[PDB]
């Protein structure tokens, strides 16, 4: 059971915080100017360690050149850029077998349900899923409806759809966008059934409190925890704030 | 003879009811709000068993996480979403070999004849068909003409075309839309020949009576049975009504 | 030599009549309304056998469920529908190896020279040709230019082009549309060289005499014979007229 | 060295004449009406043999039904039609391995640099080049820029680009369009470096002398010779003219 | 560690100059009219040697016919032409295995982030990267964002994105456009992390002084060196200028 393996490794305390760092490809280095140290993957590793987080997410080139075994690794297999203008598509730049050699404990893959290319991502995910089972690595799906009829990616019915698709396609854990409230987000958590849900952190919030309140909602809705990037490492007080998130998520008490 | 195998497993009583549950990918969870328990695959398995139905239809993720061997399984290999706006296409997210591993007794695959992508699904069905034969699992084709010249999907000449295409491409059973009346639907059944036909249940009908009436015509047209989702599990009295369907069909 | 093999099997008398029956996918069951018995592949086989024809053409599904070894079989590997609106393209739904297992004595494949997808069909035909040689099964190509700059499919220069292309790509026999007269048709036969040409029967003619006259022209042009569907089995006197065709051709 | 092998087989006399016959697919049989025997591949083989030419170019269907080993064969692996209206593309209908079994002494492949589909041909040529090396058959590239920014295919800078691309991609010999004069054609020959250049014959010229003058310019430019189709087999005096071409190129 | 192997071979003095010569395909022979000896690859090899440069970049055809082992070789695996009008795309015409056989000490590949085809190059670079590791050849990525939203290829944010993408995808060294000043270029150098950066030379500058100032700024920004073509071999005094470059860099 790969969900069980995922939980043992990335959620030993009953909840999970994953430090996300595929941003160098997805958005590029404009994400790193706020807190320049954030451009250094070594800083990101020390940050995940010192904050007591469960994992990091790296693309293959970052894992190859920097990964040191110090925090469990989710190797994000596919990536695209924001420079790209077509219907959304993100293709694997790494195999599951290569992810094993690079020290990963899980693999990650983004799908964009609704895209004119949804078929292209589903077809490749099928091959990656088969390899995840073969190599006994949990498959984590970033499920981000985009393109086609999608006009509001955080609408309740869009996020619930995102969650259900990830279940249906064989994910062992998933990452979806937050709806902005616990009632509608708990519907997504429910339809995902036995597969645990991680909240995608999103653009840096106006205040730290705004983020903490979102995280409380996610936990209220019954999600497993968060896969957070900017709302930690785009902050000059990254470590102090990361520590406050750890206490909220692992501590389990009402703000 | 994989048709014979299909009949032995899924129509031991001479007729067949299959509980369809690929909707979580095809339509998403809005389908589940009318009767919230329907979002739980375990509730679906209990419903199929408790009504004495012949099979269930699951995508790979649902089968992997929930399938317990209690009712025969058709593993639906391809899925698409309603969020998608292109020429209709649905590609495999699972192989026949993996379906075998997940405990499937048959595999399912949707084609959309007429789509700008009709060639992509025919190409893929060729490989899936070859594998179905290799692993001795019946191949059940959902034949749903869509895109291209198709305007009315339930028009009698489209449904009959759907039936013929499924026969021609090598299906061992098929699922097609109802035309709304037994005489026109019996032509589709006729052109399917040796291959048994299941009626796609469709959107929940205004009254329970309306649906029973449709199932009556389906059987009268000589079809094998029904592959039904919403018209059972979107109802709050799902189990009671499923038992009434079992009484009618068998 | 696979042309020689094709002639021994399908032209033992020196000329050939092939009963074509891929219509179920290509046009759908509308083709069967004229003579409803034609929806039944058992009736088609009986018809070919009774009239003394040389072969039958089935898609894989029909061959698998109905072929009984009674008449030599050309397995038509690719198929498309009339519901489809893009640039013309027909992909294989069956392999040469599978066709051999289905009892085929030859394999068939349609190309649409000129189509925006001509590259896709030429690519796939290369694989099929390779397998046809490997399995020693003659390759029969339906060469039907369509799409691109093709305005009139029965223009003398289009049909001759269709014939040359089938020869160049490595067909062992070919099926092409008739130009309407023997003089221009004989140019198409000439440019096909050593590869025998079968006339595509086309839409059912206004009279049985019209068709007989076309067939007479085809023979005068030096063609091997005919691959006929509708002009036989769309007729209520199917057997009688098939026998008059045997008379004329043999 | 496959260029050296190509030269030994197809240019033993120092220059080369190859009789090209892929027209039946590229242009269709209207090319054959002027001289109806030209529709008969047996006639083409006899023509090349009787004129003393170095080779013939056939698509797989023609080689399979007709090739008799009598003249060295270049197996033209890809073909497209003039009925096709999309971005110029021509895909292989035959593998290198099959070409070997059909008697080929070399393989041929057309690319259309500039096409919206140039990537599809480069990707395929890569596989064919790998197989050519594997089976030790020289690879002859018809480098015909077409589509994209290409307007006049015989413009000096286009023909030179065609020549250089064929060198860069790994051709062992190449066939390109003539610019219409020896000075500009010689720059194309130079940028091709160690790879020998054959002139594509083109549409039948107004007079025989017109074509002879073009050939003289091609030879003046330092090209290896000509890959000629229509300017021979479209003529009712095909063999007579073929022998005059042999005298010019080999004398 | 393929970056350390790249550095040992192509940067033994601590900084690198690579003589780039993929122009014959990328731009065609118009690049060669200024200094026509530049059309001869033997002239190019002698130049690199005489100038004391670290390496040369050839496409497979040039390497196969001309490479003599005299200077270390980066085999540039993909190439496209300026004649092409679609969304930028450049596919492999050579495999890593073949590059090994041709005497390559490294392999090169261009990506165009932002292109409507960026996915096609990412998919292919993945197979190339896997082979580079298997054959122990460093992978050098030319990262040139182009198409999509890209309007100024030398903008600070675009060149930094270029650099970071090359690091993310697995390059062992990279080649990127210069931003025109050392401050903005050093940010691209920093985001590349452990992966060394080479400056793409670009079109021939108005004066020798102009190019020298740019090279000075490239070094000031902490880059490894330059991969230069036109700014050396388009000049009549190619060798004199090449040695002035060697004096500055080393
Ligand atoms: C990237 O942020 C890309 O997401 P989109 O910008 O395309 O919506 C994600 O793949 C991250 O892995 C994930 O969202 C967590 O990072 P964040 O900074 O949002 O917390
Ligand atoms: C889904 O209903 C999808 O069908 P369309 O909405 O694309 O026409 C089918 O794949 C079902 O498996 C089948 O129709 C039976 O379920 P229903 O709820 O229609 O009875
Ligand atoms: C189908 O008739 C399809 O032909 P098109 O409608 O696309 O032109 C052919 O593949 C038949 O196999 C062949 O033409 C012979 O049948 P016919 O009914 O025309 O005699
Ligand atoms: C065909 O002529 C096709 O060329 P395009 O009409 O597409 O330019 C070539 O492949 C010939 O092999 C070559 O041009 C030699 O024949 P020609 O008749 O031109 O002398
Ligand atoms: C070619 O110059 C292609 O570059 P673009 O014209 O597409 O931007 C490069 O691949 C060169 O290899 C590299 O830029 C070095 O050559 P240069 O002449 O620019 O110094």
């Amino acid at each position: 059971n790969l969900t069980e393996k995922f939980l043992r490794i990335f959620a030993r305390r009953g909840k999970s915080i994953i430090l996300a760092y595929d941003h160098g490809i997805e958005h590029g280095p404009a994400d790193f100017m706020d807190n320049p140290d954030s451009a250094d993957p070594e800083y990101i590793l020390r940050l995940a360690r010192d904050a007591g987080f469960d994992g990091v997410v790296f693309q293959r080139g970052i894992a190859e050149k920097y990964y040191d075994g110090s925090v469990p690794l989710i190797l994000k297999l596919n990536g695209k850029t924001t420079l790209y203008n077509g219907e959304p598509v993100s293709v694997a730049n790494c195999s599951v077998e290569e992810a094993v050699s690079l020290g990963a404990s899980a693999v990650g893959y983004t799908i964009y349900p609704g895209s004119g290319f949804e078929w292209k991502m589903f077809e490749e995910l099928a091959r990656i899923k088969r390899d995840a089972v073969k190599f006994d690595l949990p498959l984590v799906v970033w499920s981000f409806p985009r393109g086609g009829k999608v006009v509001n990616e955080t609408a309740p019915e869009i996020v619930a759809y995102a969650a259900r698709i990830a279940l249906e396609l064989g994910s062992d854990a998933m990452k979806i966008k937050y709806t902005g409230d616990p009632k509608t987000f708990s519907w997504a958590v429910k339809v995902a059934g036995k597969v645990p849900v991680l909240m995608s952190g999103g653009p840096k919030t106006k205040t730290e409190e705004d983020f903490l309140k979102q995280v409380e909602g996610v936990l209220e809705a019954g999600a497993l925890g968060i896969a957070v990037g900017r709302n930690v490492w785009q902050r000059r007080d990254a470590l102090k704030f990361a520590r406050a998130l750890a206490e909220l998520v692992y501590g389990g008490k009402k703000l």
